[PDB]
């Protein structure tokens, strides 16, 4: 069969490290394998415009792989003029470029899966950090450093520990647990969170946890605040102007789920003003970012309270090893005709959810 | 009763921030306390020189106030020209700046007294966010943003997860257990610990630990090693060359305690040369850190693996707080004649170790 793999060219960082596995020079590991097992694979970074590698190959894939690092629009058109397609796999998490309203509607028996929970301790790793490194005023220190200076007023006056914070997560699923676990051992004042469903009791009570039960509430009386939410109807644009006046002064916001759960330009104007201390995270709308986004150049009175970075907390090399082995497993269940898939990494079977 | 309080001046700081107790213009939230019980307060960040201001009033001083972010040397020489000196407080947590082998041996009648506790949490998170940053990739992901760059595979070459890694303490006293603390949730393959005497088996299991015997044989395992010791003649100059050529190939190193357990110009080189994947911590030798200390431009071969900072992990507003309360609470315990101290702030009592 015809595989097409669509990932980043990572230039000489793929001769730098042999483990990066998700770019077009490594091949997420798998070349021989595919090639052992009698297949054909292309993979391309080329993945916009109309005589992209890409659409030259649609036409008889019968599988493509994507990632959500550079993703492959798997667009209403491409869906038609795909004949030969069966599976769709995300070497990863996210499946937001793949148009799955449509596959179900065509009625056509190509089956969705990515990777679940390949990313997710990953993603709690980096919140736990950019909490820590917002509220203990790490980035201006380093920079005292490295421009040469010392003055440890200047980080002081606006460092603090995470110990004796309320820390509240908007979304308690599989990342926003592993967040509260990770935060039991410091110490915070109470763990708080907001979900459209309860944690299980015993999950609960693990983390102490209490819930609170709506977005108002939650944010009042938060120091901390992380988002670990889907996006759809009801968060995107939420944390807008009105949300964040409703945020303690000098709150700490982080945000690793979606760019667009926030409205950017409100988003720095809040740190600007100081109605929030500090705001970082990994996610961005538009993504990637362009030269201009707001929430590059954006600090608080002291010139601080920005942790942002690109999105890259789910592709560490960790991630990345279980991206490309559960990329084999998904490919190994179809190629055998077993399907013996694991249930959490089906988004479609055969066009059904 | 005159006491001698010696902080940094933090200039504009200082109005800034009210909560930031520990400098002169703030006067550790003390001063109208002080001044309605009667004394005389002087506070000054000159503590250099022989024409200092607190050479100048050493002489009649019954009590002196420092802090380990500014250390007053309370040497031998100050100490035999103070003549009504019965008491050294600090501020804080750490004593190396005061000449207590000289106190005890010759039998002076001082008390000197600490905020025992009051650093500990405050370091430990720091170690953890340090040992993040440098695992994780943070700083040159970071440095991309604010230089309006966007190069994934750049950051993601180098960028671990902490889970799955094994993790190695010199040192599990106050510090070095609450580190393996907060470290216990994010899964680590192992949490090791080197020191002098072990720690007991329920704390050893709380955390999963396990000790190792020597130092080269711990590091030798170790993906990540932090430094939570004390400075004395075993760790004076003990991550030098010879020891890092033992750690593991790319390990990160992380050191809060004291900057001369390190050689500094060996750390550099092991990470220039890949011995090491990254170097943090927030402490130096010498201390402050000069304008060309190696560990300010030292770089692994990605530009990367530097999380310095300067020295303020345990000088957060919440440790501020806590020190400042609790030297009013030692002084409250000295100006009624209680002496009612909390045992673990003992350092010396009129000049004697007092049973741990």
């Amino acid at each position: 069969m015809k595989i097409v793999l669509v990932l980043y060219d990572a230039g000489k960082h793929a001769a730098d490290e042999e483990k990066l596995y998700g770019c077009t020079e490594n091949k997420l590991g798998i070349a021989n394998w595919l090639k052992d097992q009698g297949h054909e694979l292309i993979t391309t970074s080329d993945k916009e415009g109309g005589n992209s590698v890409l659409d030259q190959h649609i036409p008889d894939a019968d599988i493509i792989i994507t990632t959500p690092f550079h993703p492959a629009y798997i667009t209403k058109e491409r869906i038609d003029k795909a004949k030969k397609l069966k599976l769709v796999v995300v070497a990863g998490v996210g499946s937001d470029h793949i148009d799955l309203d449509y596959i179900n509607q065509t009625g056509k028996k190509i089956s969705v899966l990515e990777v679940t929970g390949s990313n997710v301790v990953s993603v709690a790793e980096h919140v736990l950090m950019t909490m820590l490194v917002l509220v203990r005023n790490f980035v201006p220190a380093h920079e005292q450093i490295i421009n040469h200076d010392w003055e440890v007023a200047a980080i002081a006056k606006d460092a603090y520990d995470i110990e004796g914070k309320t820390i509240a997560t908007i979304g308690a699923g599989r990342i926003g647990y592993r967040v509260l676990e990770r935060l039991v051992p410091f110490n915070p004042k109470e763990l708080l969170y907001y979900d459209y469903q309860a944690l299980p009791k015993d999950a609960e009570e693990k983390v102490g946890a209490r819930r609170v039960e709506n977005i108002e509430e939650l944010v009042a009386q938060a120091d901390i605040v992380t988002i670990n939410a889907p996006l759809h109807a009801g968060t995107k644009g939420l944390i807008n102007k009105e949300l964040l006046s409703k945020f303690k002064k000098g709150a700490w916001l982080v945000n690793t789920a979606r760019g667009a759960i926030c409205v950017a330009e409100d988003v720095a104007a809040a740190l600007e003003s100081g109605q929030l201390r500090g705001y970082g995270g990994d996610v961005w709308f538009p993504q990637p970012a362009p030269k201009d986004h707001p929430w590059r150049d954006m600090r608080n009175k002291y010139g601080a309270g920005n942790a942002m970075t690109p999105h890259y907390s789910g592709t560490t090399l960790d991630a990345q090893t279980r991206y490309a082995e559960g990329t084999k497993n998904i490919l190994e269940s179809f190629f055998t005709g077993k399907f013996d898939y694991r249930p959490q990494d089906i988004i479609l079977l055969n066009g059904e959810y």
